[PDB]
């Protein structure tokens, strides 16, 4: 575990992270995808061997010895708000199990279901709160990656508020 487990946020490409493993915002079929998923495919293409996994789950594939945790958030275009909320919470609980199993001291994580899978809604708070619910009981250093300057400030505020 980390000596003093923390949350941090950085506004940069998750493919350039400084952590011991990465969470991919994957699609269920293990396809190259868009946004985070396409950056992860360019950086760690070997980790897409048999990465397909259902919505609400996470499947880890090694790229060399570097673990890529493929986490499948729901597409809110297809799910009801209620069922989508349930699957989004479940994906993050499976990420926490994988981070724990791997015995890593740090993890790079995007906000699941906030891009193409958001169904055109702002889900920063919804996705971040499910991330905290899952990861608060883990002792890894968590580093959240985002692109938007206003999202960086809002994620930083939410982290700082809890202390
Ligand atoms: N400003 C950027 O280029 C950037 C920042 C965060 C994530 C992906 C990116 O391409
Ligand atoms: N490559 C990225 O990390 C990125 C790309 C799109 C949106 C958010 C992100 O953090
Ligand atoms: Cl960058
Ligand atoms: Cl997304
Ligand atoms: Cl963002």
């Amino acid at each position: 575990g980390a000596m003093a487990p923390s949350y941090r946020v950085k506004r940069m490409d998750i493919a350039k992270n400084d952590e011991e493993c990465v969470v991919n915002a994957a699609n269920p079929r293990g396809l190259p995808g868009d946004g985070v998923c396409k950056a992860v495919y360019k950086k760690w293409p070997e980790s897409f061997k048999n990465s397909a996994t259902p919505v609400g789950t996470a499947k880890t594939v090694m790229c060399g010895t570097y673990p890529v945790i493929h986490a499948v958030g729901p597409n809110f275009s297809n799910y009801t708000e209620s069922e989508g909320d349930r699957e989004l919470a479940a994906a993050y609980r499976e990420v926490a199990k994988e981070v724990t199993r791997l015995g890593v001291n740090s993890v790079a994580i995007p906000l699941l279901s906030t891009g193409v899978y958001s169904g055109g809604k702002d889900r920063l708070t919804q996705s971040l709160n499910h991330l905290f619910t899952a990861m608060d009981s883990t002792d890894a250093d968590v580093v959240i990656y985002c692109r938007d300057k206003e999202w960086e400030k809002k994620i930083s505020e939410a982290i700082q508020m809890r202390t």
